[PDB]
């Protein structure tokens, strides 16, 4: 058990699986309380290689989360809180109108891996999944909302699954590692997952995001599916 645990009775946890994943081999407080920016920097350096620059970025949302006014850290169920940054249409949990939207749900995400069609998870597939949960969402949720912000982090949270936790130059990601982080929130070192050697920046995010975006092929845009 030597570098993961499981969350115990009083842990709190984030609707975010690299989150909890990073908690749980305790690059974070592993009761997912009392983050601050330089423990942030430190746990997505240490465990992933993101730079400072988008651990701080990142850092700075998740405090706007926290119910104190200008706070300078944030638990991991400040993240929960419907419509700051955790949004509806989400890959993994369902639309808070249905129920929590903090933990894994296994009917949201057997949607998902169905667009998912290949042992390798590529930027199209990872477009086709998100474009049908947005869509799947406006037509059963009848409370379903995206913010300009909800957009950008759902997005970024594709871009993320690809770039951070895969190959970014590639842009492609095996979908084991990825149904194993969302399935155990835990990293997928036994399936061939490494620690990057390059940094990931937010020029990378950036650019995948991008990538996201140009192969989202609607004839008429339904609602909002590219906003930043
Ligand atoms: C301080 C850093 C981070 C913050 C504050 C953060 C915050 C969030 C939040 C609030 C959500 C929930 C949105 C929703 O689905 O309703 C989320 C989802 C997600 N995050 Fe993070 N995150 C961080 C870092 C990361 C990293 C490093 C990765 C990937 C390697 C990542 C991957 C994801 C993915 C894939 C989702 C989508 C879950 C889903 O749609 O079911 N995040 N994150
Ligand atoms: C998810 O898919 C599996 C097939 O892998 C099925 O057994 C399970 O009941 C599905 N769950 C829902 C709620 O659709
Ligand atoms: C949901 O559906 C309608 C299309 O009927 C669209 O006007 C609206 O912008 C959509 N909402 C979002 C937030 O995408
Ligand atoms: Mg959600």
């Amino acid at each position: 058990s030597s570098g993961w645990q499981a969350p115990g009775p009083n842990d709190v946890r984030a609707p975010c699986p690299m989150l909890n994943t990073l908690a749980n081999h305790g690059f974070l407080p592993h009761d997912g309380k009392g983050i601050t920016v330089n423990k942030t920097i430190d746990a997505l350096g240490s465990a992933l290689n993101i730079d400072a620059n988008l651990s701080t970025l990142l850092f700075g949302f998740a405090a706007t989360t926290n119910p104190q006014p200008n706070a300078t850290f944030f638990d991991l169920d400040h993240l929960s809180r419907h419509n700051i940054l955790e949004h509806d249409a989400s890959l993994s949990r369902q639309d808070s109108y249905f129920g929590p939207a903090d933990v894994f749900n296994e009917a949201v995400f057997n949607q998902t891996k169905s667009f998912w069609t290949g042992d390798i998870i590529d930027v199209q597939m990872a477009a086709n999944a998100r474009i049908v949960r947005l869509l799947t969402s406006n037509l059963t949720n009848p409370e379903y909302s995206l913010s300009d912000l909800g957009s950008a982090f759902s997005i970024g949270e594709s871009a993320a699954y690809i770039g951070i936790l895969g190959d970014k130059k590639s842009a492609t990601v095996p979908k084991s590692w990825v149904e194993y982080l969302f399935e155990n929130e835990r990293l997928p070192y036994e399936l061939g997952f490494k620690r990057p050697n390059d940094p990931f920046t937010t020029d990378d995010l950036g650019d995948l995001s991008t990538q996201i975006i140009n192969a989202q092929h609607f004839p008429q845009s339904p609602g909002k599916v590219e906003k930043r």
